[PDB]
DNA sequence: ACACGTGT
DNA sequence: ACACGTGT
């Protein structure tokens, strides 16, 4: 759920 | 059980 | 070495 490198 | 990678 | 959780 978070996006810090991908954002799922 | 499956779904994540770029940005220091 | 540190930096992540919402949504099926
Ligand atoms: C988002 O909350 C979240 N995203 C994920 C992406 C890929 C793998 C695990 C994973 C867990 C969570 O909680
Ligand atoms: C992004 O590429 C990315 N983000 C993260 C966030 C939190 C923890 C690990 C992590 C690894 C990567 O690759």
């Amino acid at each position: 759920x978070a996006c810090x490198x991908a954002x799922x």
